[PDB]
């Protein structure tokens, strides 16, 4: 029955994997949103001393969330959370019962963290080379289950992990969003769509086609729409190699 | 019944932690050290075809670590490692049970992995500049219980995760070993045995106490010198500004 608020932000696929757990546990919580990026309140450092969003109180006194609570639980770091999620919500099942299916969604977010994420970052940001961030895909593709499913079978919080992201990469790369070459979205753009990654474009529909997802996202548009507003995201620049 | 086969390095941290979570599990298992940056094995692709240390095989018919079965399950990545030993020996409490000090432990290990593993990479292999480590190293000792305990309070697989990096890091200085400068090597022994740092010194102790980690550690001489046979780590050699 403790509170739960997270702190969030629309275009954060981090922020965006903890509301799609909370949907899929059925909890009852608090989503508040900060601009973190642009004009951080003054108290946003009690709730996240390090300053990033996600961020997440558990229990303690109702509060508003611009006025938490020193009593309440902070949780920082988004896969910390998703299992936290688990934890609290046994029986939403967010994870495997048996221990090999356990950790292969565990072994799904450590490819996710540990190959793709980079990769997905230094190409829209630094406008780093795309064939790096397709190998690493077509890795994590390869993790999958061939005949379809989730990454453990049955929906865990891998797919939580995994989906803000994958879910991005499609209309961002349809919008030009992102730091690299025209000559990079191009390749990324016929490579997502070809036969080599069908299997991937499956795990994005299935994922996409569940409540947790719609309830959890504001329409490619507005994504597309909140994605622009990162100073990262410096319009009219490119990098070349 | 079923079999554990851990494959191997002497130097590697990531290996080093999942050897740690066994001797803490009670459990039984084989490990075989592979040669993975020099002369890989060519069956070694069939226990991780991303051809990376540590990596595990579970269960399928007792065979030689050199003939792995198609028919174990094949478990990579350490961090999926480490939960799923926990998984395995839930008398072993290689976790809390609290939902909140699960917490502490799952972000401990995120807070390494994101914000401390990239620093000691940049430092030891790129001789970058000492002091982004340094502040990383200060956020995550800040972390601990200030007055004593492991990340969770009680021991924890969080513990396993860190401490083969910690534990490390103080003979490679008192050895030169790494990319960055004599001068930069000063400042960090100076400072890791400044009152700054007093916390995670103490951290350390605390860890290298235990069987686990004795059990585990060929001794800081002969740690030092498989570090040396790491390519990457160039021994011999510096950088400058
Ligand atoms: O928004 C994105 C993003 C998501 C999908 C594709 C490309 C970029 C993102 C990706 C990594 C990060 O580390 C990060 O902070 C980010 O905001
Ligand atoms: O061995 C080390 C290492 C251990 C202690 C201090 C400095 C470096 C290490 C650190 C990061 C890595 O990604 C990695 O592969 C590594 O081998
Ligand atoms: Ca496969």
């Amino acid at each position: 029955t403790k509170q739960i608020t997270l702190y969030t932000a629309t275009f954060s696929p981090y922020a965006h994997r903890v509301r799609i757990a909370l949907e899929e546990a059925g909890a009852e919580y608090t989503t508040y949103d900060v601009d973190i990026l642009r004009n951080m309140p003054d108290w946003f450092p009690l709730v996240n001393p390090l300053k990033k969003i996600p961020a997440m109180t558990f229990g303690g006194p109702e509060v508003p969330p611009d006025q938490p609570s020193p009593e309440s639980a902070k949780i920082a770091e988004s896969l910390a959370m998703l299992e936290f999620i688990a934890d609290l919500f046994p029986d939403a099942k967010l994870l495997p019962t048996d221990p090999v299916l356990r950790a292969r969604a565990r072994t799904f977010m450590a490819l996710y963290e540990n190959y793709v994420n980079g990769q997905f970052r230094d190409v829209w940001f630094l406008g780093t080379p795309a064939d790096p961030l397709l190998q690493a895909l077509e890795m994590l593709q390869g993790a999958l289950p061939p005949d379809g499913g989730f990454a453990a079978g049955e929906w865990s919080i891998a797919d939580a992990a995994v989906i803000p992201f994958l879910a991005r990469m499609f209309p961002y790369l349809e919008a030009g969003l992102g730091l690299y070459s025209k000559e990079d979205g191009v390749k990324m753009r016929k490579a997502m769509a070809s036969e080599r990654f069908a299997r991937i474009r499956q795990y994005v529909r299935d994922c996409r086609a569940r409540p947790s997802f719609a309830n959890t996202w504001a329409g490619d548009a507005e994504q597309v729409e909140a994605a622009k507003t990162v100073p990262m995201l410096r319009v009219g620049e490119h990098h070349h190699h």
